[PDB]
């Protein structure tokens, strides 16, 4: 079947199984896809969303090891625009109303976040070995 | 060129860029390879090496997302034997003297560990935002 260009974006700080599963889900939305992944900039992520431990370079370098990722846009724009979709020939944006225009265009595909699998969740489990009293 | 079966093993707890780079290095030891990755058991890792936050299932599931990994043996044997290499048709073991017999057999290929890129290193960086005083 025809190849379908999927776009997903995010911070991908301390990349964990949750990110990985969401990228796999985007990659598998259709039989034949190219998954493009956008990685948000340090300055915009910190200004608009919250704290980030790893630099853009570290987050991008780690993402390149993930088998679902076909292309990385690093840094990506903070806000997706129709001109951006046209520039990269993107057929669907995979995401989990600023997205209203994507749905109106037929270019929205839902993916899911997995709970309980994050990197900080692992550290919390480490800390649980030490009793309060 | 002929396909070369490479074996690497480890704990792969809180998989990080360091693991990823070492797996890439093993995968790229020859032009055409199959990289088999062994994941050590919870009980043997804890008994012989040290603490592990993630279960075998979690560590194995996370590894499957890494693009260099062609096959996973989960759990793998704690000690590699010549019979194991024969069973899986392994041409080289990639590792970073219990390995003496591998070198004597011509089946040892060195890989490198990367410093400063581990998951706990990231948490230390988080903690550095809070001054002692």
């Amino acid at each position: 079947s025809k190849n379908v260009v999927i776009y997903a974006d995010g911070v991908y700080d301390m990349l964990h199984l949750g990110h990985m599963k969401q990228l796999e889900q985007a990659k598998k939305l259709f039989e034949n896809t190219t998954l493009i992944v956008g990685v948000t900039s340090d300055n915009e992520t910190k200004l608009f969303k919250g704290q980030v431990v790893q630099t853009l370079e570290e987050r991008t370098e780690t993402l390149k090891h993930i088998r679902w990722v076909d292309e990385i846009i690093s840094p990506c724009p903070w806000v997706v625009t129709p001109e951006f979709l046209e520039k990269y020939k993107i057929d669907y944006v995979a995401h989990d109303d600023i997205y209203a225009w994507l749905k109106r265009a037929g270019k929205f595909k839902a993916t899911q976040r997995t709970e309980g699998v994050s990197t900080t969740d692992l550290i919390v489990r480490i800390l649980k070995n030490y009793e309060d009293y």
